């Protein structure tokens, strides 16, 4: 008979799941499976984002029992976990979605290996992307583009991605009754206290499918503001209501399709003719991500400076002092320390929001390498992806896919255009709730007297710059032309 493994990595979602539907055809048994590393901890990663991982299963959990089945979360590395379970539940079929990561290709060949050893089919549909990004490489000649201008010529050249796939059946075949390593007490999805997280998440986004597709609808209940879109319009200071859909976690999980959000963007544009196009249209939000992946897929060290064919190399400064008041939210620049703030409470900032403090650190203030800036968010962020992060950190300190090193965005100047009561800084920089709008985004150039009315003296109970931003991004600018004229 036929039993099968879904093989949950990505992908946390029952819609547009070509691996489920696969698995669950003419099956006997289903085994709907998730690997967690119970040591992953000792060994990186905030429990906002861990926990969001979590409530994404719990939220599984509760479909897959709606349906008359069960999410297993197993414990172990799959190299070890799989063997076993392959012959315990008589497996025949493993599915799961195909993944263009570095540690995702070692990691499901030598699974796709052992499966071959137990007589094991394997089927990786490709859902996690709009297209098959190996299949956009070949359409061009066999390199991937390095501008969005030429991928976005190609996508259409391609045509529009697959449609969504149908939703899976009412009712799903079970695990088998009584297998060991299917118990229950083994295999449930565990709380953040039980990981080794001591302090509790903070964020206020939350995970899962139902979620996800719940933040999809809001974004869709106004179509005029979908068709409208621009996206270096919107504003990064929002926080109550944020400018953009704030779909990427849920994207990055895969608790939202890709694919789902493209159909659903084409039947706006359809009725509303003079939408935006990209790169600036919500579709050409996913092209560039779309775009991210193909090129990243592709080049080898991609999340690195050294040995990246795309990457240029700088004499970034190993200046741990600069790093650390940057990460811990003490530049004295408060538009920054709050943007840092943001990222290590909620996991999330607008887009222009991460401008300003990639830049801050790297080609405009600091001159750390966009590499400490990117741990950092890898460490924080609840969208945290690899290519993602990687480029975009790439693109910001001019290293990769932006050359224009004389734009400086000013620490002081830029949240001031869109919120001059500093409306942002105050929600989460509290120490300066009091503080007149007039020196918010400049505490250091407030009276002494306006300083102790408002309970924020500076060096007391908020720090003092770190630099003189005219004096820092003049030198940072010399040094970045003379590396361009270098190479
Ligand atoms: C230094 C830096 C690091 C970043 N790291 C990440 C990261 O780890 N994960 C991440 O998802 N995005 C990352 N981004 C890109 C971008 O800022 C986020 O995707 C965006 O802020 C998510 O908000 P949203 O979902 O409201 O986006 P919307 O504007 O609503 O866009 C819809 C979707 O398009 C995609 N998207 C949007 N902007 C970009 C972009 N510039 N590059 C690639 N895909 C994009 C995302 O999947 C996003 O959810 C980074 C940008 C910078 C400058
Ligand atoms: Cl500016």
């Amino acid at each position: 008979v036929k039993n099968s493994i879904i093989w949950f990595r990505k992908g946390l979602r029952l819609h547009d799941n070509p691996a489920l539907l696969e698995a669950c055809k003419d099956a006997k048994h289903v085994y709907p499976v998730f690997v967690l590393d119970p040591h992953f901890l000792q060994q990186k990663v905030s429990v906002n984002r861990y926990n969001f991982l979590l409530e994404s299963l719990e939220d599984l959990q509760r479909s897959f029992q709606a349906r008359g089945s069960r999410l297993l979360v197993l414990r172990g590395k799959p190299e070890e976990v799989f063997p076993r379970v392959f012959r315990e539940w008589g497996v025949t079929q493993l599915c799961f979605e195909h993944d263009t990561e570095p540690y995702a290709k070692v990691r499901d060949a030598a699974v796709r290996r052992l499966a071959a050893e137990a007589g094991v089919e394997v089927v990786t549909p490709i859902s996690h992307t709009l297209y098959d990004t190996d299949m956009l490489v070949a359409r061009n000649g066999g390199a991937a583009p390095l501008t969005m201008q030429s991928f976005t010529k190609l996508v259409d050249r391609v045509g529009d991605p697959p449609a969504p796939a149908p939703d899976p059946p009412a009712a799903m075949p079970p695990p088998a009754e009584d297998m060991p390593s299917a118990a229950p007490a083994a295999t449930g999805v565990p709380t953040w206290q039980e990981v080794g997280f001591k302090e509790p998440p903070l964020t206020v986004f939350k995970g899962g499918e139902t979620e996800a597709l719940a933040r999809l609808e809001a974004a869709f209940q106004d179509p005029k503001w979908v068709a409208g879109f621009q996206k270096p319009d919107t504003d990064p200071s929002a926080w109550e209501k944020p400018a953009t859909t704030v779909l990427s976690p849920y994207l990055k999980f895969g608790c939202l399709s890709a694919r789902l959000f493209h159909a659903r963007l084409l039947e706006v544009y359809r009725r509303h003719p003079a939408h935006s196009q990209p790169p600036v249209s919500l579709r050409g939000q996913l092209l560039w991500r779309e775009f991210f992946y193909t090129v990243g897929s592709t080049t080898p060290n991609f999340h690195r400076m050294a040995g990246n064919p795309v990457c240029k190399q700088i004499d970034w400064d190993d200046n741990p002092e600069f790093l650390a008041a940057w990460r811990e939210a003490r530049t004295g620049f408060p538009w920054i320390d709050a943007i840092m703030t943001q990222l290590v409470t909620w996991g999330w900032m607008h887009h222009l929001a991460r401008h300003s403090v990639a830049c801050f650190l790297t080609r405009g203030d600091l001159y750390v390498s966009w590499e400490r800036g990117m741990e950092v968010f890898e460490e924080h962020l609840i969208d945290q992806d690899h290519y993602l992060n990687a480029a975009n950190w790439m693109w910001l300190s001019a290293s990769a896919f932006f050359s224009q090193y004389f734009r400086v965005y000013s620490p002081v100047v830029f949240g001031k255009k869109y919120d001059p009561e500093g409306r942002f800084i105050r929600k989460f920089l509290p120490v300066l709730k009091d503080m007149p709008a007039k020196y918010i985004y400049e505490p250091w150039t407030a009276p002494l007297e306006v300083q102790r009315k408002a309970g924020c003296v500076v060096g007391r109970d908020y720090p003092a710059p770190i630099v003189d931003h005219a004096v820092a991004s003049k030198a940072c600018i010399a040094r970045m032309a003379a590396a361009y004229r270098r190479s």
